[PDB]
C-alpha cells in the first residue's frame, strides 16, 4: 500500500521508505518518518500531485515519491483495488441496491474469502468483474488462510527521477 492511491479521508501509518539519498532527506524534511499517520485530503483531478496531512500540516507530494512510501490503513480494513495480496475477507460494500445486486449475483455477499490477482478477484475459483473503478467500492480484510499458494510480494520503486 502506497499513499499515491490512498482513499482521501482514510488514515494510514508510515511502514517504511523504499528510498535513500537526496529524496529521503526531502521526505523527512517535510515529515515523512516511519511511524507517522498520514491521511490524504484531496487529489489533483489529472492524477497528481496529492495533498496529504503529516504532523497536522498539509504536504504536497508527487506519485513518483509516493510510490516509495509504504503505508498501512489504520482503519482496520481496505478496498480491493488498494489491497496488499493473498486471501481476503469481504467486510462491506459501498453503493446503491443495484450495485449490491451485482455483488450478490457475482458471489461477494459477506464473509467470503476473495483472492487478489492482476485486474480480477477470485471468489472460491469464480472470477469477479472488478478492475479498478468499482473495485475501490468493495472493502475487505487481510486474513491469509495459508491453504493456497504464496506469491511474490509487490514492492514499488520510483527513486531519484520524476
Amino acid at each position: 500500500m502506497k499513499l499515491s492511491r490512498l482513499v482521501p479521508g482514510v488514515p494510514a501509518r508510515i511502514k517504511r521508505l523504499e528510498v535513500s539519498g537526496e529524496l529521503h532527506e526531502k521526505l523527512v524534511g517535510m515529515g515523512f518518518v516511519p511511524g507517522e499517520e498520514i491521511e490524504i485530503v484531496q487529489v489533483a483531478p489529472l492524477g497528481d500531485p496529492i495533498v496529504c496531512k503529516i504532523g497536522n500540516r498539509n504536504i504536497t507530494l508527487r506519485k513518483r515519491e509516493a510510490d516509495l512510501i509504504e503505508v498501512e490503513v489504520v482503519g482496520g480494513e481496505l478496498p480491493l483495488i488498494l489491497a496488499d495480496d493473498g486471501t481476503y475477507e469481504i467486510t462491506k460494500l459501498n453503493g446503491g441496491r443495484r450495485f449490491l445486486f451485482r455483488m450478490k449475483n457475482l458471489g461477494i455477499e459477506s464473509g467470503k474469502k476473495i483472492q487478489v490477482s492482476g485486474r480480477r478477484y477470485y471468489i472460491e475459483g469464480r472470477e469477479i468483474d472488478l478492475g479498478y473503478g468499482e473495485a475501490t467500492k468493495i472493502w475487505v480484510r487481510r486474513v491469509s488462510d495459508a491453504g493456497e499458494e504464496s506469491h511474490p510480494q509487490k514492492l514499488e520503486h520510483h527513486h531519484h527521477h520524476h
